[PDB]
């Protein structure tokens, strides 16, 4: 990793990060048998099985009131939650498709001689199929045989203990599913084990470099994908999956920190703070900038975007990192006439923008308080400090290794007469702030 | 559902949608019973017994460090949390009645001889009050006759098994209330059974076509409540559950999408993007727009709004769908003199802002890439496509059926001369964008 | 608590709240010792203890595919997101140092012949160890033995149940890992039960009254901290849980809420709307604002806030409650032409903003609807009424006590002219307002 200092505008950019992007979705579609519970009753008063056939019962039929669908500028705020939506909305989709009768039929007939299958739906799109039958077939060729003429206070306590563990993944599909209306925020365990989730990555329709990394990381994978209800049809509960597919690696992706950059004469502030942080990754021969926090995320040297997330940017503004005042890309930042102290921690340092009114200091967890700062804007590596302050206000910086470097240069802000100096702007492109200055003098 | 593509601003209005507004909350006052187990005692070693009476007896006595109350114009910024921080403040404010000692013993002395009645608290508000015994009977009539002075380690493994069955949900009510320091996200089925939901909705202040509709779809009642720890009273885990009343449901509602509308001569750009976007609803003669993503969510037709959460707008603001330059209501526009490419889905389409430095496409599932798109705003029909493209990253469509209709007119942005386009602005009034230019030239 | 309504802002300040400020992290390292389960097999067919075993071992290989490091203006929104940020860094900077195979071993000899050791890093921090030992001494002493040669279809079933109980607190750590990616949302019980968060609370470097605090409310402790997977060495598994120190209670905290202030003259209106809302709390000679909802969190009069949350403003920014239209101090607010109703609920009251083309009235829980409101900003005690309503929404009013005043004043949005107020601002400095309209009319 290779940081910068990017004097001109308190702002730095951290280079050498390699992309995961999620750039589709598949999906794994699962039919839970439960077997012929209904037809089973316990007429000799309360036992453990019981109990445990009572709690199942009661599970399936509380899923016939949970449904999916049918019932029973700012560049940030402009892709703000798009990411999240676009999912629910392919998710929902899909799954239209599977709720038909005749393709749930279709998809058991494929799952008749085998416990997983690859099927392709009515619409044309591939998903893998996958049947767990533990349940069904304790109920049939166990449970059932037990309870000859409804009589379950057996002395066979191997049978109740065995009943609870084997019903213990379908309660948990039923509480998931009915505790979120349908549609699961994340995969747990109980949707897809971890055999289930190694098989279903294994048959995405990407690389071989894409499958080992998701393989190896399928964690995240995990994280980053969600459960769908599609109904009850008959005794089989069928959900499904939907699993992100990481089709781009290991691109070059950077990111984009920046604090405020104040300037004063005579008692009066002109401030400017860059508003184009946050990711930028590559991909197909273009550059798609996320300028929200929950759409990237790092493990290590990688980071992990959906690209629904984007927007895709001009090469150009790249430049507001080379020559954010001369350059023709109108590199985006927010104004103001007082100034704002705070710490902007980066992947390989600090920025501290240290005003009038404030104490700052760099610590050592070893030392201690190593050494007050100076009024201005400063960049700490995490090589000189542990923690940076803001009087008492304690940010801890990262042990990331990487080397850094300062790019020299006049802070664009103390261009800025602040007598001369507009009225507060919000996201507005640098050099509208010079045409505000320069109409309103002539 | 019927979809408006409205040229003149690069946006859709999806009508047809049926309201499913929460009006009110419904209050359930639980007393979970679980019996005189501080005077049990294992002294026997260690035991399966003694592990589940610890368990038990341990998550009593981490109940007493939790507590819920004393310690033991940018229209979508200014609604945004509005509705969260409203229904905590209600729930807490019931809280602090039923938390008295005296409310208490009311609660209780409803419940001796039954496990569900209906009562009225100090404040005039009527509540639900349920029990919950099986753990305290068990305990009483079973458990405490088994431990026959101090000695666990039984040869009945049954009586084990059962205080694991029994005792399960009052551990999991004290591990939800644990996690969340006495206010649970939401209703699990620890705090409230499939049964128990469906008599409390059956309960509620409003009429049956509402009960009806909130008891076939309970799952979204549950998602929408929330729990809070009263308190530990004797052997009695006390809490209430704030379940959501959908009083008023099937009126009309309707959602606005828009994307940026870039017009360019000679290498300029106006822009400008509707900031109307969202859910609007009609209820006892009023239209309340819903500006933030969280506060609505679809089931098919049907959209369930917080009401807490919306902003009463005049009628006249639907004149933004149509005659958006000349109308005498303020519409909410941003602006900016550099376009953006980006993608809005709608219900029954997409929208699809394809400006210079960007390539735009449309998929089929089946057949592939249909035809790259012409630089612009374009609408596109699901029944069109079943993907879009910006360059590489892809939106699916939504399958919803409906018609779409074009509504056509000239861009309101194509009016604008971009060499005297403003300063980019942040949700103004459209009149104040032409203002600008007037006042400007004059 | 005191709630002084200021009718000069449309706004009110709530004062003798007492904080409870997080300002640092203490951390806690777990080895939980799972023992020797590789080396067990059961070749006998299906059996109760081979189901445990599968999951235990299934379990302790799911581990390994998660890693939680390297692969296997506007006040608002500038500290959005960023305590957040702060906690995930400070959190993976010091599991960088306990990953360390050298730093395990370490641990691991600090725990050889104790539960609980505090330990030194390599970097000079203090950490808490904590070893947990449960299942690997039944897997050595009890299950081992009773595995003679393969045979786990063994006719005691207390091995069966005391195996189940004894690996539900290691797969339910497991399952919180793999979820989450290996970095929990919470502490859950199962990371920390209560015994070993009340041990770690204990030995925080903090003194005896923040102790006390976090020891009698450490269900809040457990809210606001989380958990970082390290890794699995040999038959452990390596985690760590960051504890909020909350080092700093009891100094001065108090919140200022807002509705538009809206004046109209023949028709046209000008508006202004405070945005300096939110919580403000003392700490060492200094004054810090949190802007954002989901930093701080009130339980009774003591409000609990993240440090790392906040900015450090002025003293004088308090004179925005007192003197804000002559005050020297750059008052922040946004401006409409156009007038917004709704509610903005106070601690012991409410902020009812009643404009033309709405209906607002205040009701009572006994009573019903006491009286409609007159247009204009008003200020509703929760002695006054129960609820109060726009149109048909209604805002329940909180039940805290204290005493209101009413610090009369003329709206200053009175002062202005519609005619010649100036486009929508958002979050300028008041003077710049005056200073828009006193510059367009030169
Ligand atoms: C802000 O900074 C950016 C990045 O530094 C800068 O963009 C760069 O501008 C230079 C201007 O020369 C580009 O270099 C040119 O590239 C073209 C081909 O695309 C060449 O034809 C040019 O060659 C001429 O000049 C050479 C000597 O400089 C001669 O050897 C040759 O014979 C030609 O006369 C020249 O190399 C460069 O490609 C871009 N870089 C990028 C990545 O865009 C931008 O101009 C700056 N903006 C400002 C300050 O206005
Ligand atoms: C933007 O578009 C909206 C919606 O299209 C538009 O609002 C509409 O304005 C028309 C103007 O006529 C309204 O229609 C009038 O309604 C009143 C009663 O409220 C009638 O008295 C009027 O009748 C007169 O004109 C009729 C022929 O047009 C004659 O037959 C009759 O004898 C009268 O002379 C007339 O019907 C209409 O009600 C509104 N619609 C809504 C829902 O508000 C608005 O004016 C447009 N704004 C612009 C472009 O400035
Ligand atoms: C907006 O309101 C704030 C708060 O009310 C206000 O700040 C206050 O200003 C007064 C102005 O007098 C300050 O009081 C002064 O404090 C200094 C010491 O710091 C004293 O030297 C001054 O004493 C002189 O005046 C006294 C009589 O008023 C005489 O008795 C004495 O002999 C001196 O002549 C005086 O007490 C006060 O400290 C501040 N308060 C705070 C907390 O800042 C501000 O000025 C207002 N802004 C406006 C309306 O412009
Ligand atoms: C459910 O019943 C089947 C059928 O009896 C059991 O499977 C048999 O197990 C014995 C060993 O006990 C084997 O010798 C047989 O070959 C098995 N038969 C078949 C068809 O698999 C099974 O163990 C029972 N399940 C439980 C949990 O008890
Ligand atoms: C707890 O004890 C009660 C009382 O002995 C049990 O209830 C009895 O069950 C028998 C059948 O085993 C019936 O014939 C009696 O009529 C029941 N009596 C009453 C008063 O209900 C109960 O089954 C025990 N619970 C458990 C879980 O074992
Ligand atoms: C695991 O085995 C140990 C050793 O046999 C058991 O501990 C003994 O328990 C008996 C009572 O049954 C005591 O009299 C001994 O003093 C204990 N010995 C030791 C060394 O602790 C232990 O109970 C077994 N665990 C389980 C769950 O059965
Ligand atoms: C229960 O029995 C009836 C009659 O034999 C049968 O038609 C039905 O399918 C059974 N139920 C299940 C779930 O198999
Ligand atoms: C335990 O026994 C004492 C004395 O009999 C009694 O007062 C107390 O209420 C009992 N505890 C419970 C929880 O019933
Ligand atoms: C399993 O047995 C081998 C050989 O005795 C030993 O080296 C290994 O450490 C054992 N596994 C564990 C987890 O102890």
């Amino acid at each position: 990793l290779k940081e910068s200092y990017l004097e001109e505008s308190c702002s730095t950019i951290t280079e050498g990060y390699l992309s995961v992007l999620r750039t589709g979705w598949y999906t794994n579609v699962f039919t839970l048998e439960v077997g012929d519970v209904e037809n089973l009753t316990c007429a000799d008063g309360p036992s453990l099985i019981k109990t445990e056939l009572d709690l199942t019962k009661s599970a399936l039929r509380e899923l016939r009131t949970v449904s999916a669908d049918q019932l029973a500028f700012v560049l940030g705020a402009i892709a703000l939650g798009v990411a999240t939506a676009a999912a629910v909305t392919a998710g929902v989709a899909i799954a239209k498709t599977i709720r038909l009768e005749s393709e749930v039929t279709a998809i058991k007939n494929a799952l008749k001689k085998t416990n997983e299958a690859v099927s392709t739906l009515g619409n044309g799109v591939r998903v893998l199929a996958t049947a767990v039958r533990e349940l069904k077939d304790f109920v049939s060729k166990n449970l059932t045989r037990a309870i000859n003429k409804n009589k379950c206070d057996i002395p066979d306590l191997k049978m109740a203990v065995s009943f609870s563990q084997f019903n213990r993944r379908f309660l948990n599909v039923v509480r998931q599913f009915s505790d979120n209306a349908g549609i699961t925020p994340a995969i747990s365990l109980d949707l897809m084990t971890d055999a289930e989730l190694a098989r279903a990555v294994s048959n995405m329709p990407t690389s071989a470099g894409q499958i080992k990394l998701m393989l190896e990381n399928r964690a995240m994978v995990r994280r980053k994908g969600f459960g769908i209800l599609i109904g009850v049809y008959g005794s089989s509960v069928i959900y499904m999956v939907q699993l992100p597919i990481f089709g781009v690696i290991d691109t070059p992706c950077w990111i984009v920190k920046a604090a405020p950059s104040c300037s004063e004469k005579k008692g009066n502030y002109a401030c400017l703070l860059r508003e184009d942080q946050g990711w930028y990754c590559q991909n197909a021969g273009s550059t798609v900038y996320y300028p929200n926090e929950k759409d990237c995320e790092t493990r290590g040297d990688h980071v992990f975007c959906d690209t629904a997330a984007g927007i895709n940017v001009a090469e150009q503004s790249k430049e507001c990192n080379i020559n954010i005042s001369t350059t023709n890309y109108p590199c985006k930042v927010s104004t103001g006439r007082h100034p704002i102290s705070m710490v902007a921690l980066s992947p390989l340092g600090a920025l501290v923008a240290c005003y009038k009114g404030v104490s700052c200091s760099i610590g050592s967890n070893r030392v201690g308080i190593i050494k007050q700062l100076n009024k201005g804007c400063s960049y700490i590596t995490n090589q000189d400090a542990d923690t940076v302050t803001i009087d008492n206000t304690v940010y801890q910086l990262s042990k990331v290794e990487g080397e850094q470097h300062v790019i020299k240069g006049r802070p664009v802000s103390s261009s800025f007469d602040p007598v001369k100096f507009p009225e507060d702007q919000f996201n507005v492109a640098l050099d509208q702030v010079f045409e505000s200055i320069e109409n309103s003098q002539a």
